[PDB]
């Protein structure tokens, strides 16, 4: 839709603080902090696939909107994820050990804007088409 494409990270704010709030150790934060991943979003019927590709780590999720799925995150959390579409925004929640984090993906002008929230920390990551 508005989301389908190959997207390249162009900016990131507060990502280290976000990872620290998730419990990510220093070595992994160091790897994440200057990563510039691509995000490849595709849809086939009911099923959305989001691939994240980077030099040191690739991940992939496929899901149906509103159907919970098990996910291993790039920092090796085992989470229960649910993604819905709300006013054009893809809203993902990950739940694990009584905690939660939200990742909201929205299309704004030329950009894919990703807002990641854990507790008091809000990180914003912007991608543009490859
Ligand atoms: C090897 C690098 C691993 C870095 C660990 C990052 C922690 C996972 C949080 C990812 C949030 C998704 C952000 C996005 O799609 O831009
Ligand atoms: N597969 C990958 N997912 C992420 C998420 C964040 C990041 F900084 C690097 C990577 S690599």
């Amino acid at each position: 839709d508005a989301f389908v494409g190959t997207w390249k990270l162009v900016s990131s704010e507060n990502f280290d603080d976000y990872m620290k709030e998730l419990g990510v150790g220093f070595a992994t934060r160091k790897m994440g902090g200057m990563a510039k991943p691509n995000c490849i979003i595709s849809v086939n019927g009911d099923v959305i696939t989001i691939k994240t590709e980077s030099t040191l780590k690739n991940t992939e999720i496929s899901f149906i909107l509103g159907q919970e799925f098990d996910e291993v995150t790039a920092d090796d959390r085992k989470v229960k994820s649910t993604i819905t579409l709300d006013g054009g925004v893809l809203v993902q929640v990950q739940k694990w050990d009584g905690k939660s984090t939200t990742i909201k993906r929205k299309r704004e002008d030329d950009k894919l804007v990703v807002e990641c929230v854990m507790k008091g920390v809000t990180c914003t990551r912007v991608y543009e088409r490859a």
